[PDB]
This record gives C-alpha cells, structure tokens and sequence, in this order.
C-alpha cells in the first residue's frame, strides 16, 4: 500500500492510502475522502469531477491518456498542463508519498 | 413548494413531488429526495450529465438557450436525445405545472 495526499478546494490536505493497481477514484471512494462532487460518474468518462493536477515527475510518467478521456478532459475547470482523470490513474510504486491537487 | 413535476425514473416509475419557481429540477430532486440513482451528483457545477432529463416536446421548446457549456457536457451523456438537457440548469417556472420528465 501507497500514501497519498490530496489538496482539496478548501485547501486541507486529505492523507491517505491506497493498494498499487487502484485508480485514484477508488481511493477516494473507499477511503470516503470530502471532495465535494468527486467521482459523479463512477469512472466512465462521462464527468469532469475526477480531474487531479499531479506532480510534474509523476505526471511525465502516466499512461498515455486516450482520446476518450481527452475528450472529457476538455472541459474539465481549471485544467493544468499536469491534468488527467483521476479514474483513469492506478496506483504505481512511484506514487509512494506523492501528493494531488483538487482544482 | 407551489408547481407540481412528474419525474419518470429509470425503472419506469412515476415519482411526483413540487418545487417553487426559481428552483433547479436538481433542487426539486435531492430536496425531496427522490429515489433517482446518482441524479445530481456534481451538484448543479456543469461538470457532470448525471442530472440528464428528457422533456416532452411542448416543454422543451419553450426552455432557456442551452449554453456551449452546457452544449458540450450534454453531448457525452448516455442516451442523449434531440429533448435532453442537463436538469441542473433547467430552472422551474410557471409553465412547468404537472410537467413530465424522464430520466436516461
Ligand atoms: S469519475 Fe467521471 S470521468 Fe472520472
Ligand atoms: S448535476 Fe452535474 S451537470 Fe447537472
């Protein structure tokens, strides 16, 4: 298991973990993290809600984002050039102590 | 509450409540809480098409221009028709008296 943190909107850093191979919706789910609205359509690239702003050194190394979550992306609020879909991110070894903004 | 919705859910089943005129449909929703799964789930912030209603077409005509944003979420949604719009952004007015929306 991996800890994360995320920034939330209101600026408290929410610590918590999560198992490599999760994505980071399910370790906001499980763990009943208080990001308002986060995780609206369950992960089908149909929301915006799940938008993470990642460390650069992280981010570098994600898996190719697909057109279907480019798309979705698009209109995410306050998109960084560090942006992904949060459902569409597994926990990898790298991720130990990494932290996530909430835009 | 003063006009009276008619919500057909996902199942089939007719569930009736009322609002006051300046209220969101998602207001109307989650305020009486009805039983309509993950409706309103990005609550009213554009970002999601949970809140998806589909209106019957003398209604329809009559709503607000739909915005680009709005234009842009609503094309994602399962089950997208030429009637839909995102319930969030859909305020109640006096017209709106024993209308019936459906839920996708
Ligand atoms: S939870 Fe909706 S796209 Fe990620
Ligand atoms: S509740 Fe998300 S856009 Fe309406």
């Amino acid at each position: 298991k991996i800890t994360v943190h995320f920034i939330n909107r209101d600026g408290e850093t929410l610590t918590t973990k999560g198992k490599i191979g999760d994505s980071l919706l399910d370790v906001v789910v499980q763990n009943n993290l208080d990001i308002d609205g986060f995780g609206a359509c369950e992960g089908t690239l149909a929301c915006s809600t799940c938008h993470l702003i990642f460390e650069q050194h992280i981010f570098e190394k994600l898996e190719a984002i697909t057109d279907e979550e480019n798309d979705m992306l698009d209109l995410a609020y306050g998109l960084t050039d560090r942006s992904r879909l949060g459902c569409q991110i597994c926990l990898t070894k790298a991720m130990d102590n990494m932290t996530v903004r909430v835009p």
